[PDB]
């Protein structure tokens, strides 16, 4: 697992860019100088706590290696930092922020995502994110979904991707079931193009309301692709039903979210 990740010097590195940052926060764009590719680093902000976590996540990125989780190359030190591919397009909520997208671009987002959740899943033991959104969710040159930030994985702004029994019972134990509720958001996103709940500013009352069945605004039924988009709407809601256990599984929601590329 930890064994064939490498181990990089700094000086192995340039011409560093910031690309975003936050809690975990520094994440840069490098250039490996010997590789002639560009690589990511996201860096610390010191204890042994930090190492063994950013070792674990790195391991946990290595077990899951698939065409649509992003690769993990190892660990710098210099910087203590991870060190990841490079996903030029970056994420799919800048993305979805940008401009207009086309309705088979977005049926290949969310069956990519859903192609790359399904394989977590499969694992044995099935390997849970729970912290998947479309700012998590990193795209290619050619818009192909890989999945990243496994900081949260086990084996504000969070608060819509959170399932609402998470909110009901403290302290539950994660399941598969978690994920599929987060995905059902995502799809809402894909949807709308927009953030959910973006206007409501009482972030306690629309959590409770959460908790009794409240859900973001059903979209409208798109003029260009008026089937695909009602199949997708009514998969988005069985994948954010109140009950855990009637939601589908990732094996379910990947046969429809492929018909829907078809
Ligand atoms: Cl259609």
């Amino acid at each position: 697992a930890l064994g064939l990740l490498r181990t990089f010097d700094a000086g192995e590195f340039a011409g560093w860019e910031k690309v975003g940052s936050g809690g975990f926060g520094q994440v840069y764009k490098v250039r490996h100088v010997h590789w002639k590719t560009w690589l990511a680093i996201k860096c610390s902000p010191v204890d042994d706590r930090e190492r063994m976590e950013l070792l674990e996540e790195a391991k946990k990125m290595e077990m899951a290696k698939f065409r649509y989780i992003l690769p993990v190359y190892g660990i710098c030190q210099e910087p203590v930092g991870l060190v990841m591919e490079y996903m030029e397009t970056g994420s799919l909520e800048k993305l979805l922020a940008s401009e207009p997208l086309p309705w088979d671009l977005r049926f290949r987002i969310v069956h990519e995502t859903a192609v790359g959740m399904n394989f977590l899943h499969c694992m044995s033991p099935p390997l849970l994110h729970l912290n998947l959104k479309p700012a998590n969710i990193l795209l290619d040159a050619h818009y192909h979904v890989k999945i990243s930030d496994f900081g949260l994985a086990k084996c504000f702004g969070t608060i819509a991707y959170l399932p609402p029994e998470r909110i009901r019972e403290k302290s539950r134990l994660f399941d598969t079931k978690h994920d599929v509720y987060s995905f059902a958001i995502v799809i809402w996103g894909v949807l709308t193009q927009k953030k959910p709940f973006a206007d409501e500013k009482n972030i306690l009352h629309i959590m409770m309301k959460v908790v009794k069945g409240h859900r973001p605004e059903l979209p409208p039924i798109c003029r260009p692709r008026p089937r695909a988009c009602a199949s997708l709407i009514g998969l988005m809601q069985r994948c954010w039903h109140a009950d855990p256990q009637v939601r589908p599984t990732f094996q379910e929601i990947t046969s429809e979210t492929e018909d829907l590329c078809e």
